[PDB]
């Protein structure tokens, strides 16, 4: 696609958001329904390798996304958590935020990814 | 102290960075050596509460926290959370950034943890 994370190219159909400088996406393995990254869209591998602008950018986005993701999926709170660094457990050398939306008490194909984030386009 | 943390006033003792918008405080029981919180100064409860400048500031403040603390206390890597809303384990209500540095395989009194926000208060 045209997005770029870590080594891989995302396709746009499981974009859902992208702003000037961050862009929202859907996982092929969401841990709980509606978890979702929000990634710089330069790919810088340590949260300290940001600029200041980027940082803002990345998290006010953030904040947006979650606000959705809560929406829509039917959730009352929302984790929100960085693996910054190997030892940290960072499988992609991508800053990413992620964003799952949390109830109380609590794999799929590229089609089920972007209907899903089709849907979430809508509430931008 | 000076700083408001949800129901408790926190003393400036144990805050060891302030900017125009957010504070960084060590804590009564670390999860890890170094687990320090990065707070809005406003006593907001719930993310999407933070008006965009708040954000910016949370997030670029917790970047240079971190940055410190991994030094500090040796770590690798860093893990950054944020349990917003009960469901996600808020415990207290104000948004807060739980910045604990990592190392490959991996309470106090207010003295330590003055003793501690003097030492961190240096790296700024
Ligand atoms: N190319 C990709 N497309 C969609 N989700 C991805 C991709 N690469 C990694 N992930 C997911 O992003 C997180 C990285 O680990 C996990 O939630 C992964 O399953
Ligand atoms: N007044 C306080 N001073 C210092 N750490 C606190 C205070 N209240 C809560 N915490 C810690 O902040 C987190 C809130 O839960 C845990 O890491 C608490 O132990
Ligand atoms: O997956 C979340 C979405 O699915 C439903 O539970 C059923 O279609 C919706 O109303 C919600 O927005
Ligand atoms: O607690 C972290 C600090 O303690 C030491 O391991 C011993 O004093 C330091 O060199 C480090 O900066």
């Amino acid at each position: 696609m045209s997005f770029r994370f870590g080594q891989h190219l995302i396709k746009p159909s499981v974009v859902f958001l992208k702003t000037e400088l961050s862009f929202a996406l859907v996982n092929r393995k969401p841990v709980v329904p509606g978890h979702v990254l929000v990634c710089p869209l330069r790919p810088v591998e340590r949260f300290h390798d940001l600029r200041p602008d980027e940082v803002a950018d990345l998290f006010q986005t953030t904040q947006r996304v979650g606000t959705v993701v809560e929406k829509h999926f039917h959730g009352t709170s929302l984790t929100f958590s960085m693996q910054d660094g190997p030892e940290a457990g960072q499988t992609v050398k991508h800053v990413h935020v992620h964003v799952l939306p949390r109830k109380a008490g609590d794999w799929r194909s590229e089609e089920e990814m972007a209907a899903e984030a089709a849907a979430l386009r809508v509430y931008f």
